[PDB]
Order: C-alpha cells, then sequence, then structure tokens
C-alpha cells in the first residue's frame, strides 16, 4: 500500500511565526497605505482609525465610498448616503423588507436584481428560530457596522492598479464594516453591465448571492453570516495586510543555476488545514475571488468564503495581468465546511499574530491559464508565462530565503481548467526552486501523483540538475514530441521522457 507522504518530513519545513524577519516598525510610506493608528496598536484592542475623523476622496485613483458627499442620488440631487441609512435603518421581519430596503437606493436594479435565494434561505432554509435571530439580531447588527463606516474607514483606500506595487493594512474591523456594505449593495459605480471605470475589477456588491435557485447559495449565505454573526457579536482586533506585487523581470530559465528545493508531497491534508504558517497558494481568478460573490463554486473559491475578509480585496484588486499577483497576510478562518459544498460549523482560528498583530495566515492569489486545448501549454511561452506567475506569487524581493517559510500548493489549474498535474507540478517546483523557497505539494487524493512527483523530484534532485536543465528538458519534450503531435496529447508522457532523457545522457 502506498505511503501517505512522501520527501521531507513536514515539521523540517520552515514556517511562520518561527521563520519570520524582524519586522520594522508598522507606518506608512509611499508604498504603504496604513490606515488606523500605529502608535496605538495593542493586542486585544480595536485598531483606532488614522485619520481620526472621515476624509473623503472621491477620484480615479481610490475606492468610490457610499458615505461620500459626492455620491448623488436623485431625491433634485441629493445624499445617497442619507438615503442608505433612512432605507436600513428599519425592522425586518419578512425578507422582502430587506429587498425592498436595498432596492430604495438601487432603483436602477430594481427588476434586474433577483432575490429568490435570499427569499429561500429566510423562510425555507432557516428554522423559525434562526429566522428570528437572523432579522432580530445579525441583520440590525450588520446595519450599525454598516452605518458606521465613515466613523470606521476615516482614510481614503487607494486602488491597487496594475503594475503597482503598493500595500495596504487595514484593520479586521474595518473590513467587516466594508463588507457589510457591500452585503446591502451599497458601494456605486459597481453594478452597471456597461461600468467603464470598474470594468476591470471584481464585484464587490453582493447582489447576486441572492439571486436564482441554486442549491448552493444557502451554504455561502450561511457560511457568510457565520462571519458577520462572529464580527458583529465580538469585534476583531487584528490588521490585515493586501499586497499587489508586480514583477517586469524574471529569471533567465534556460540558464537558471539555482538548485532544486525540499519537497514534501501527500495524497492526504488540505493548504489550509496542515499549511498553517505556510505561504498557501490560492488558485485564482485573474479577477480575484472569481465568482465568489455570485455564481458556482470553484477551485479556490472556498477559502473566500471560510476567509470572508479575502473578498474585501475585490473592492480595490484590479484584474490580475500576467507579471502579478496579490499577498494577503492576516486573514482568520471563521468557519469550517464539508464537502457538494456546506457549511459545517463555525471556526475559532487559533492563529498566532505577528509584531503588526497579523494572523500568521499568508495566502497568494495566483491565476493559472486556462488550456482549452491541451497540447498548448507545452509551448515554450507558455512553460514560462506559469513559471512567472509561480515566481511573481514566490519572490520576497529583500527578505532572505531563511526567513521564507514553505510554500503549501496543489494542482493548479488542472482538472477542468485543462492543466496537466504533473507539468504544473514541475513547474511550481522549479519556480519555487528560482525564489529560493521549499514546497509542500498537496495532491487531494490522488496517491499515484504523489508517488510520481516524489520520484521525478528526486530523481533530478540525485542527478544534480538546476532550474536550467530542468526548463531545458521541457524546451526538448516540446520541440520532439509536441510541435508536430497531430493527437490530442503525445504518445510518450513527459515524466517518462525526462528519465529517458536523462538516462540517455
Amino acid at each position: 500500500p502506498e505511503k501517505k507522504w512522501l520527501g521531507t518530513p513536514i515539521e523540517e519545513m520552515r514556517k511562520m511565526p518561527r521563520c519570520g524577519i524582524h519586522l520594522p516598525s508598522l507606518r506608512p510610506s509611499a508604498s504603504h497605505t496604513v490606515t488606523v493608528r500605529v502608535d496605538l496598536l495593542r493586542a486585544g484592542e480595536v485598531p483606532k482609525p488614522f485619520p481620526t475623523h472621515y476624509k473623503d476622496l472621491w477620484d480615479n485613483k481610490h475606492v468610490k465610498m457610499p458615505c461620500s458627499e459626492q455620491n448623488l442620488y436623485p431625491v433634485t440631487a441629493g445624499s445617497r448616503w442619507e438615503l442608505i441609512q433612512t432605507a436600513l435603518l428599519n425592522k425586518f421581519t419578512r425578507p422582502q423588507n430587506l429587498k425592498d430596503a436595498i432596492l430604495k437606493y438601487n432603483v436602477a436594479y430594481s427588476k434586474k436584481w433577483d432575490f429568490t435565494a435570499l427569499v429561500d434561505f429566510w423562510d425555507k432554509v432557516l428554522e423559525e428560530a434562526e429566522a428570528q435571530h437572523l432579522y432580530q439580531s445579525i441583520l440590525p447588527d450588520m446595519v450599525k457596522i454598516a452605518l458606521c463606516l465613515p466613523n470606521i474607514c476615516t482614510q481614503p483606500i487607494p486602488l491597487l492598479k496594475q503594475k503597482m506595487n503598493h500595500s495596504v493594512t487595514m484593520s479586521q474591523e474595518q473590513i467587516a464594516s466594508l463588507l457589510a456594505n457591500a452585503f446591502f449593495c451599497t458601494f456605486p459605480r459597481r453594478n452597471a453591465k456597461m461600468k467603464s471605470e470598474y470594468s476591470s475589477y471584481p464585484d464587490i456588491n453582493f447582489n447576486r448571492l441572492f439571486e436564482g435557485r441554486s442549491s448552493r447559495k444557502p451554504e455561502k449565505l450561511k457560511t457568510l453570516f457565520c462571519y458577520f454573526r462572529r464580527v458583529t457579536e465580538k469585534k476583531p482586533t487584528g490588521l490585515v495586510t493586501f499586497t499587489r506585487q508586480s514583477l517586469e523581470d524574471f529569471p533567465e530559465w534556460e540558464r537558471c543555476e539555482k538548485p532544486l528545493t525540499r519537497l514534501h508531497v501527500t495524497y492526504e491534508g488540505t493548504i489550509e488545514g496542515n499549511g498553517r504558517g505556510m505561504l498557501q497558494v490560492d488558485f485564482a481568478n485573474r479577477f480575484v475571488g472569481g465568482g465568489v460573490t455570485g455564481a458556482g463554486l470553484v477551485q479556490n473559491e472556498i477559502r473566500f468564503l471560510i476567509n470572508p475578509e479575502l473578498i474585501v480585496s475585490r473592492l480595490f484588486t484590479e484584474v490580475l495581468d500576467h507579471n502579478e499577483c496579490l499577498i494577503i497576510t492576516g486573514t482568520e478562518q471563521y468557519s469550517e465546511y464539508t464537502g457538494t459544498y456546506r457549511w459545517a460549523r463555525s471556526h475559532e482560528d487559533g492563529s498566532e499574530k505577528d509584531d503588526w498583530q497579523r494572523r500568521c495566515t499568508e495566502i497568494v492569489a495566483i491565476d493559472a491559464l486556462h488550456f482549452r486545448r491541451y497540447l498548448d501549454q507545452f509551448v515554450p511561452e507558455k512553460v514560462r508565462r506559469e513559471l512567472n506567475k509561480a515566481y511573481c506569487g514566490f519572490l520576497r524581493p529583500g527578505v532572505p530565503s531563511e526567513n521564507l517559510s514553505a510554500v503549501a500548493t496543489g494542482n493548479w489549474g488542472c482538472g477542468a481548467f485543462g492543466g496537466d498535474a504533473r507539468l504544473k507540478a514541475l513547474i511550481q517546483i522549479l519556480a519555487a526552486a528560482a525564489a529560493e523557497r521549499d514546497v509542500v505539494y498537496f495532491t487531494f487524493g490522488d496517491s499515484e501523483l504523489m508517488r510520481d512527483i516524489y520520484s521525478m523530484h528526486t530523481f533530478l534532485t540525485e542527478r544534480k540538475l538546476d532550474v536550467g536543465k530542468v526548463y531545458k528538458l521541457l524546451l526538448r519534450y516540446y520541440n520532439e514530441e509536441c510541435r508536430n503531435c497531430s493527437t490530442p496529447g503525445p504518445d510518450i508522457k513527459l515524466y517518462p521522457f525526462i528519465y529517458h532523457a536523462v538516462e540517455s545522457s
């Protein structure tokens, strides 16, 4: 029988907080927006906002806040924020009450936004007492934090545009207020099909969670209301950092002399459960979070539900270009799940916090390409694209490699997305090697794949092939077995080809 895991013992892999650099003082800079009072930051205390009082920017470089005095609506032109306040400061006893409240400041979508799934959740899925608690406690508490937005998020939030290398660090409390607003669909300029300014950003308002008959919707709502119940009953005290990273220069893959690093590979366990303290790869959509606020539940998006603070990145994160990723440090897990997705129960996150009061949970969104024609991914241009995407996700400029955790990852962009698991494993191993990080690879039930990955890594390591030598083998595979292949896949597979090439010298 196959073993459960192979390679380096997982406990010998580096992880946070132990491996981490000494953090300098948290402070704003040209590359770092910090929305809280750093001098008053104290463990277990809700951070205070900086500035003390709301300051507004309504322009193309910052989030358009719903509480802006430039957020106008027909009443003459009147305050949409005052209308939002009046709409939401009402008693809800039936789901149509919530629908009508939300539509008061979204009149243009009165017909276009269906609320069938919300109605069904409220009346059919919840028991009478659960529904009562929803509308007597949770929803009014959600309204309170949402309408406190100008007192909570006092500092303009910059848009993380393409090509920006920039960080935003905000409190979990600030994020809660932002997400309560997203639930009540209050963010202006984020709704229209013909959107101009925000066409290159993901949806943020939660309207599409309320629509349709999908049996998935009630499980999404359960998971989000678990979060909203938690943060309203006990205000979170941590910080979260969102960093856009955009690299212009990449390794010279054909000549790279860096050695392969360590590997732990296993067909049991999960990235979030067993990669604690490690850099956790989110198998992302280029629109980060993908369809999380609307339809379907695909590769990675479950993470955005169980760590819902990740969702707020959609407010300010432009669609990722090929050379870009988003790194999120400090999100908390609020829910556990089974499966077929179903909310199981709440989660009490036990992670330690770093010196900036950020939970030791680092997630990187990197989007694989889709391969609608299988052989496309072996073309050198496409191998390099994926290498560079992974490398951007793994690299930490100016951080010594000894202070970097192992990368916790798995079958990135494979299955129905068209990626070949064995190629993608080797691509991630090479990118990790170039960024000088070890790899913890979860195959999620596939024990033969675990063995095949371990066997290849062992062979390449023992024969002392560096990144460049392995890349050259991938080029040979393309040129000799793929370029002229007239069938969907070649007769000789990649790993067998690599073994024979090296063994024949």
